[PDB]
């Protein structure tokens, strides 16, 4: 019944969070996923694992083939996609070390396949329009809070608590990202048009992957490690990937294992059912 | 001679304006239009219909073959080309079953064939810049805008009336688009910005046919229908009801502009709209 | 020693010759110019082509790039026609841009990747002030040489702005084109600040900073784009008439600026062009 899927960034190339069962090299109608998949047991919650940007950290995200790494998954059987993401921070509150379950997203990718869907020999016949007004699992969401409040994690709700509870290093229980197309981090005038706009923090990966586990009938979430502040206080290869970064993995790898265990003790039935019926009523060629 | 070409979209794409008189099934320089090629009269005045996104709507708009949908157009000798779209709302007063004659836009799509010139084998050899402060032919906008006067629905112009005239269901005199590339609807955060930008409603499929329109020296003009509020705000058969009563409005619209197209003479706006594109040519002018 | 190309765009020393190079990624926009500023070696190459036949989004910007590279340039001025987003950049103006925001598409912006016709490789290129600010000085003393008057923002107002002027730095839009922006795009841009708009600086500017030049630009405002009077409203005639009488201006700058670059040490700004590239692999 249930099976997550996780998509692991920048600091999970190699992630072990489970003994390996199963090494899975397949294909998709959409091509070669970015590595093998890794299946496995969480528990007793079936669980498979791969690496958005290969071993060795050598597709760029733009050249990601989300298409193929988001079916692969589906083809394998996973009912749930929880990925990370590293990024920059864009507002005070959100400091290095800090993690975002996102709620929203502002897109400024290009050139990357979105949608499964079309009218050409490569994708699926039909057209397809999805809703994204809230463009996560919403219950997803809650339970990466919730994996958090029990790895004694602080959690910051900026609806519900005032910025004195803002204790770092802490999970933000919601923020918007503007994913970038890369590779080149922003300039420093793009970083302040960004946070004019009110958005939380800058990545390269978020989009189309969360639009793209929505048309397959996944319920995403998405967990973003705030690895620096970007250009706006600056941001480099290095500092992304720094000590307290190194430590911000250990905390990430607790989140996910607990959040899939806490999947795996709830029935997702309707869920399932709901996503699957978003698809169908999305066609607009039917 | 006029004669009125009608690029049909959602709620058109198999629209009965006139008895068919031929059919015309072609091919262009730049691919295969959406469709075959409707030719016929609305009283003495050539009229020609295509389906933006084919019969059964079967292709999305990132993948709509603008150049060639615009290039048969021209080639069967089309003078105008008037446009459908259905949009969502992004302001308070364009309220579902409204139109808008679009006078403005902003476009964030991307990878599509958006010019007829360059430097590639297949182009038109040369470089051409289009002025595009105004992107319509306002001509054929005040036209658009007279038709739904003379058939009886309000008339909303923000510039001279105050808002107690906005009395639904109205054409909004003017407006601006933001043209989004799809297949995807705006998440929240995005619907947000684009109201904070000031612009009126969302859709799919306007550029880069107004621009290659243009380019090809016919004066074009779009009504726009709001089918919904987009998600900045908060039963679906009404909604669908509402829309079928929206293109039974526009089909009315439409049959009298093309009436009233007729009834005036263009030599010189036509002799101007190819004046326009060859005072473009930057390669001719170095 | 230095080495300046200089990447001439719309309508744009002691000539040596002519030389057909070719790329890992494609050929140039045309042949180069090789020849000497002084004792300083230099290389001008056209950004569209003889007769202008490339537009803004076909240019090979990898090929021009990589090709004054490959003949050992060290820095890289650039011009481009644009259009003032604000009221004290007129036509005539020029700027020595020190930002930009990027709204172009289908652009190769980058050497690195996955796909075999890029250099094996993740680059992720800090760009938080995305020019060589040696080389943006200089472009601004070489107008102070030239007796061209320098407006800056941060220290002079409106009241001391004095016309034709070098504003001494300035934030560009740079659009994908061909066609020219909307009313509503025009007013969107001012209103988020930017001073100018164009359609070649990136992903020039970017590849410059990839391939270890310095890189620094020098737009030349030609029009007001279009949020003013609708006889102001840009058109490839106003641009063209504007460009013309302020070529000559762009002409002393630049050749003043080679060799002003020429009479300087740059080893160790050279090195840490290349030490950047190194450090932004994350493969
Ligand atoms: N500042 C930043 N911008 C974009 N992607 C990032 N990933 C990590 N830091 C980032
Ligand atoms: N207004 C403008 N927009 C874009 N590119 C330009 N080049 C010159 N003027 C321009």
């Amino acid at each position: 019944k249930v099976k997550v899927g996780i998509i692991g960034g920048t600091g999970f190339d190699d992630p072990n969070l489970f003994k390996k069962v199963g090494v899975r090299q397949v294909t998709t109608p959409f091509g070669k996923p970015s590595d093998t998949l890794v299946e496995g047991f969480v528990g007793d919650v079936a669980c498979v694992v791969l690496p958005r940007h290969g071993k060795g950290h050598l597709i760029p995200p733009s050249e990601v083939n989300y298409r193929a790494n988001v079916w692969a998954l589906k083809d394998l059987g996973c009912t749930h996609i929880l990925a990370t993401t590293a990024c920059g921070s864009l507002q005070e509150d959100l400091v290095p070390g800090d993690f975002v379950v996102l709620n929203q997203f502002m897109d400024k990718t290009w050139g990357r396949e979105n949608t499964f869907y079309g009218s050409k020999p490569d994708s699926l016949k039909g057209v397809l329009h999805m809703p994204m007004a809230e463009p996560f699992c919403e219950r997803t969401r809650q339970i990466l809070i919730q994996a958090a409040r029990n790895k004694s994690i602080n959690v910051y709700d900026k609806k519900t608590m005032d910025k004195s509870a803002c204790i770092h290093p802490c999970v933000h229980a919601e923020g918007s990202a503007v994913t970038i197309n890369g590779p080149r981090f922003s300039t420093r005038c793009e970083s302040f048009i960004h946070k004019a706009m009110g958005l939380d923090i800058v990545n390269m990966t978020l989009v189309p992957e969360v639009s793209l586990a929505r048309e397959a009938g996944l319920s995403y979430a998405s967990i973003a490690i705030v690895t620096d502040f970007d250009c706006w206080k600056e941001h480099v290869c290095v500092d992304m990937v720094l000590e307290q970064f190194r430590k911000s993995v250990v905390h990430v790898r607790e989140i996910l294992l607990e959040a899939v265990a806490l999947i795996g003790a709830e029935d997702w039935t309707k869920t399932i059912e709901a996503n699957k019926a978003l698809v169908m009523s999305s066609r607009q060629d039917l």
